[PDB]
């Protein structure tokens, strides 16, 4: 069905910063697995694969509307260097896509395309309950300081 | 451990080549969905997911060697728009990724890096597996015609 | 509750317009089992058996805000006499459909009856799921030829 | 048990037959798959392990009449290079081992080894019913055209 | 995909090497069960149609590389008319094999064909697995003699 | 249904011919059991159990036939004094055996009874089966010598 | 496969000698039925549905044979009007049916066809089955008289 | 088989390596045991027997190429005396294991003796990936210190 | 807890006894493997498995007495290469734990150290168990001669 | 039966010493609950629970010896007011409980008086395990600090 | 392996002295039955049964020992007459068992025969708790009287 040229746009950008998180929040699973914090590597895990999802219904509204998904790139990545560093390049990333979203979805309303629109606000809420996770390790870090944090986060080893 | 630069440079080369397919191959997926023609549509998702678990492969043993993995690009897509190029697209990309893991692993067993070399020869194998569907399929639309070859994996309708 | 009259008046002529597709599709889902299509016949009973439960969430609307429900009328059926005639016939009827839901959900929203207004979103969402449906169907038909679309969905044979 | 030299000579004639067979059925069986053609491989298959056991049953009954089995030639190989010269060479083959075992189970009987000539006459009945299958094949193909009959059989996509 | 042209050379000899085990194994099975060696009879039946996998694995690589698979004919057999001479008779062969096999993986190696290279490495130490169990036979046979051997494998009688 | 006298009275050849073999069989039973080889006594009691429905079988045709089946009288017992004698006394019967149902069945062919034909040729192929186990037990006393052929069937103590 | 022209013609004669049997034997089935006879009614009734598989296993042989199948007439109905009766009739046909399956097996053993031939050896052995069950049933009717023979058949009373 | 001299010899270089891991990590798991950190003890238990199955493939590999394995010595075993020193110790010997095993694998390669080397480059895979392991615990234990490091494995206290 | 230190160097020595034992009898288990005595290989397998526990019986109450368990060292291995000659090697090791741990028990006792004497009494009546199981099998061979004990041990062979 | 006197007077010094430490360590238990470290708590009930079972012991092997157990009286407790204060009086009381029953198994063995004898050396290694439970916690506090000791065995809250 | 003299004298002491209590008690447990005290016939039973497998293990170490069991000959028997003179003469008999164990391990004891010293300090307890058992029945009689005492275990009566 053919849709509106600029709400294809925001699906397209939206597209690129859940392809972004893809691969931020995998790499930052992977490196938190090589740290040795396995517990907050297996949530990472999870986390990417939930933007997978996202990813995945940007593409499908993007060619139900007879648009053309771009995948070719990526928003700069933000990747982390201590576990405190991950929290807040995540978060980073997290506000940008919320904000997006905020964005895409007033856009969508404003051209009566409610289906968009309630894609774009679902994954608001979707990213509000991110930031809220990481709002709240970041808060940690802060009351007990990043070890007493990341070591309760170490989890068990492997058989 | 750190590991020879040289084949760090393979690995990092070889995950661009897993995200390109990744992604080359999830959006071929939803594109056959698309078009109505849902059997191979799910062999595509699958495929992409084999390609998923190649490029955290590449991540895991980047890290290992303590490089840096580096997501932020991808290879150009070559996206179809025909079942028929979606095939021939594929196939490109797969005969690039065969050789460059080819090459991979000579160039690590040349600094005896024999575990390396031999991550790179099985997805040199598992290509290989893919470059032998795409001919096959291929082979099907030059024997019986691209509309009944793509006829035949229209799948079954949803409840 | 005594609701606005001129919301009601959308949820009358929603349920109009479900009415419609309700006997439009069941005649349909019948034509396509006599012309011997028994898997489209499937998927079009399916189809409106949905259309029934759109129609009667209306009327439960309509009867909590004090309305009185219309069912005495519907507005004119298409009805094909081809496959194709049947795919296009009911891709027009729902394209109206989701217009009217459009406007719909916009009047609500606009005097504050946000349930209406939910009530016509999800409703145009999932007349644009069936457009979508539709589409792809007439895709096929296209790109195959009506007689391999058809024959591919012509079923078992009754025990 | 010394058994008649000459039904010996059949015997082993018969084990060459077979052993012909399940070699041309299974490098056909193989071909089918890399064409594509999934269910035709599957039946294929089937059709050289059933040749393999009628190989088995001649070498079991040489050995207990004194005789020396000799495994070490086929007849010549027919190979096809498109369904229907499959189809074609394995019924030519086929024709040959139906006439040579009805020769082996009236020798047989003319000196009383009955066991030898119930052996025969059973093969004789297995390979008309696999001629009767080339056949129906060959029947689909000048009907249908080669095209519809292969298409039909080419079966579903691996997970 | 086209092969190397040599390498295709290897896998043929290589399967005419395994179409001879397949055949050697079975009669020498079939010998064994003749002779009334049952222990001995069910290990030879289940060796021969390991060497079946084997030849199959490589018919379906020379159809990959879109070579042409040629089962026409045997290497010579090597039949044997004693428990040791069976026994003698597959060592050599199996020597024959693993030495052809060793020579096809370093072949394949030069040219980069790697998963045919692997290919050859995984039935070469499979062939090693045969030579040692049938060194340790006739081990068995030197250390207690030819009859104490053979009657410890006569296994039991039929229902 | 009155049977040609000639077929009936190669029937009752054939029932004094099993009614032997069930008492020879069952007294060489007790006989293994009484010298201890208790797998050859299992064996040999299975095989008499085997030649008493083969007796049932002729009493049965005898009768629907009209003739009189008699079971006064057995062919002479041959009865051995060691295992390897047992093993050559019931070859020399099954021998017999085997040559009378040969020439039952040519002599029923011969006036068109052929479900009486048939009889003697199952009969037939039957006590082949037994010939080639008893062969092969010569076999093995040849190979090994009685004392370590006889050895392995001693069997397990009765609890 | 073409057939022996006179081999199909006593197929087709078989193919009416068992039409006729079905009908006769399921009238009579009907009529033991109706005049009180469960028991007997239950055996004609299974009795015929033996002689429809006989009819179509004379119907696959035909046309595998490239022969036309004859359904079209019967042999005279011999229809018995007492218990006794309808054993006597069942009987002269089956008589009947036995001596055609004689000729018909004879027939094909000297043209070679002898699958044809096992086929009519095969049917000529159950028929004989079958004259042996009503030969008994008219054995008991002398030994007993008819009424305490038919009266021990009359079976239950239906719920 | 007789063997290449020099690849036993590294066979036998590589047993007595593994000889001395399993003892070493024997003694660290029995002395993190003693120490009260029973999650870290489990995971080193688990890692010595790890090494005892790599021991017992260089015992069966040596005696299959008819060497004689040599058990009676061990390297020079590192002994820590902190939970540090006991990561430090155990990376140290499998560095040195890693080493000889990449040595191994070249040498075999340049004699052909492909199941050898696959034998150390499966080996030299799996201390690499223990390397990872150990490198990772280092890593925790200079990021949090090793107090925290090992205060997280004390585990819990038996029944 | 600081214990005897003459106890802890009896402790050590018998550490070292069972080290030795443990690989004396896991190469003797993998000779009887290579030489074909499969029954004999799976008790050799077992009885390591038992030292290796005794083994780690004395690394624990080593630990706990707070002195060094040595595991660098073996007392001289004793290799056999017939099967009676493995016999005589464990024997005479067995004996020379035997009276190490009456030894040590005494010794133990003399300083009121119960529970390492208790220790050292129940290794001393387990490896007296095990000097009987191999004084009966030297009893075996002296009674029947090696050759038909170690064929009754010969076992099955692997699927 | 009447025991030794003074074996007796052993046995109620050992009664003593267990009562002392059921109620030493089920006090504890309840300490360590009510400053919250739930998971000591646990582990010190459960050894109160074990000292029961030996002062029943203790108990039963008195009156069978026909003296007169003494349960009025308890050596002083020594309470604990940290966590390492409880670790350290545990640790006292079990080596003062390790040395009456090496004293009593002494003066058992001296009279012949064997049972109870065997009954203080089960004793007495059961307390030597209780001391290497103590001491690993006081290693472990002093290797961490009392703090991180006692924080990881806080446990869960209940529900 | 050769044991003490003196030691296996005292064994084949013992093994006398539970050949007589198993007699003695078998004999008491018929008596008990045929007075008809069901409940004291059965403990009377089990207790022999446990003296049997007393009985058996001085057997076995004695031949382990390589001495000579001697079964021929009991100590005397002491039957009673009432059911106090059966526990008056069991007790004795026990009391005398346990004093020669006493011997016995002290003996071996001062010879380094530590599992011959544990075998009779196992039975010397377990021969107090008979005597245990006995004295409390005693105690029993003395206190209630014989008849109460022996009423309580008449026991039910036979189905
Ligand atoms: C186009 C970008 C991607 C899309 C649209 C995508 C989509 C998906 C979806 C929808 C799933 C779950 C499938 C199911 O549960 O049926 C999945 C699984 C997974 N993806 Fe991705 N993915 C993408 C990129 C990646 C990347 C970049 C990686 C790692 C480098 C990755 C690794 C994985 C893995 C390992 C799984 C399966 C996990 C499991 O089975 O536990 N994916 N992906
Ligand atoms: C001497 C010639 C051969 C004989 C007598 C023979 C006999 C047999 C028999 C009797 C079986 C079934 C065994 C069972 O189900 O227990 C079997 C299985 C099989 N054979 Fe053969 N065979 C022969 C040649 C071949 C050839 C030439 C190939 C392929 C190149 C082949 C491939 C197979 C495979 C793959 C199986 C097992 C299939 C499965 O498990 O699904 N065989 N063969
Ligand atoms: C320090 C010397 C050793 C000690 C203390 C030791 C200890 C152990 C223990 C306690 C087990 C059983 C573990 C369980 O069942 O949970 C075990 C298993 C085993 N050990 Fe050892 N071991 C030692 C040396 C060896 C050697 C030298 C080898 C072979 C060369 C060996 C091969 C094995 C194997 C193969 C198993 C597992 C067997 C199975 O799972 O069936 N061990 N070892
Ligand atoms: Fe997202
Ligand atoms: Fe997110
Ligand atoms: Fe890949
Ligand atoms: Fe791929
Ligand atoms: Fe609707
Ligand atoms: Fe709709
Ligand atoms: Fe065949
Ligand atoms: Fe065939
Ligand atoms: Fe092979
Ligand atoms: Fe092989
Ligand atoms: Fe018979
Ligand atoms: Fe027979
Ligand atoms: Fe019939
Ligand atoms: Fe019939
Ligand atoms: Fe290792
Ligand atoms: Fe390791
Ligand atoms: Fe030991
Ligand atoms: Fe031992
Ligand atoms: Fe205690
Ligand atoms: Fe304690
Ligand atoms: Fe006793
Ligand atoms: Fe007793």
């Amino acid at each position: 069905m053919k849709g509106d040229q600029k709400v294809i746009e925001y699906l397209n950008r939206g597209l690129r910063s859940e392809l972004t998180a893809v691969s931020q929040y995998w790499l930052h699973y992977r490196m938190l697995e090589d740290w040795g914090y396995k517990d907050l590597a297996k949530k990472w895990r999870a986390e990417s694969i939930e933007e997978m999802a996202h990813a995945d219904k940007f593409v499908e509204r993007i060619l139900f509307l007879e648009g053309l998904p771009n995948l070719q790139t990526l928003d700069p990545l933000r990747i982390g260097q201590t576990v405190k560093e991950v929290l807040e390049s995540d978060l980073a990333a997290e506000r940008e896509a919320r904000a997006l979203y905020q964005e895409g979805a007033a856009y969508a309303a404003s051209v009566g395309d409610f289906p968009s629109k309630n894609l774009f606000e679902e994954l608001m809420g979707d990213e509000e309950h991110h930031i809220d996770f990481l709002e709240t390790q970041l808060d940690l870090v802060s009351k007990l300081g990043l070890e007493l944090y990341a070591q309760h986060h170490i989890g068990k080893l492997d058989d």
